[PDB]
């Protein structure tokens, strides 16, 4: 169980003149959900707060433990870069995570091998890895502890198509509950059985089936049989089943939600 109860976090600025997320509410149990939002919407900041890495207003509970009361929880994992020491070798990180999270070295090595990332990658310092390599290694570290609950940031960004498919197989197999955040729409076709929320309108809005989203259309206005109605600046944007408008599948970029209106 992950509960966000009236969470607020500052995204930019300070004091009287800041921009923040406010009144963020979400409960997730027994499943992974995807939070979709444009770059800059605060998705990664939300995951950092849930992972104990940033202050926030309101309360976040993981299995009834408020996040301020958690120094480490062996059953939770994140791939966020803040959880890993860019400076030491991957092998060094593997040793820490074996104890910190109960990471299984053999399973980790199995993932690296499936990802066709060489045996030598262990000997490499984390900071020195490419963006695609870094995220694959960090996602693999998160999953190889067989977490019950996982917070995954942009696990597909800068990752080639083949390795996206490999890591998706592991994402689906490991960590039954959690939150995956992404701005990338081209990956949703592998996640039809999952629920999604949109971070837009200064709100977390949803849930909607990804299966239904992928075959939906998006239109201005509040429509009657809509799968989901989004509130944005002042307007309403409806996600509708079948052909009332342009295909969500062809959207290309989430920023185009603002544009269609």
């Amino acid at each position: 169980m992950i509960q966000l109860k009236n969470v607020g976090i500052t995204l930019s600025g300070k004091g009287y003149e800041r921009f923040s997320l406010e009144n963020i509410n979400l409960e997730v149990n027994g499943e992974k959900v995807i939070i979709l939002g444009p770059n800059g919407s605060g998705k990664t900041t939300l995951l950092r707060a849930i992972s104990g890495l940033l202050p926030y207003s309101g309360n976040i509970f993981i299995n009834g433990m408020e996040v301020r009361k958690i120094r480490n929880y062996i059953r939770y994992s994140t791939n966020l870069p803040e959880a890993y020491e860019i400076g030491v070798t991957v092998n060094d990180i593997v040793y820490l995570y074996e104890e910190l999270k109960g990471l299984d070295r053999d399973l980790f090595l199995e993932m690296l091998k499936a990802l066709k990332l060489g045996e030598e990658i262990l000997r490499r310092k984390l900071y020195k890895l490419s963006a695609g390599q870094s995220v694959l290694v960090r996602t693999s570290l998160a999953l190889a502890s067989q977490p019950e609950i996982v917070g995954l940031d942009e696990p597909f960004e800068n990752v080639d198509a083949a390795r996206r498919h490999v890591i998706s197989r592991y994402i689906k197999e490991y960590g039954k509950e959690g939150i995956l955040v992404t701005h990338e729409l081209d990956m949703l076709n592998l996640y039809k059985e999952y629920k999604a929320y949109f971070l837009v309108g200064n709100r977390l809005q949803g849930p909607i089936s990804v299966s239904e989203l992928l075959e939906s259309s998006i239109v201005e206005g509040e429509r009657n049989d809509a799968l989901l109605v989004l509130d944005i600046m002042d307007k309403k944007v409806s996600i509708v089943k079948g052909d009332l408008g342009m295909k969500f599948g062809a959207l290309g970029s989430l920023n185009r939600i603002y544009g269609i209106i």
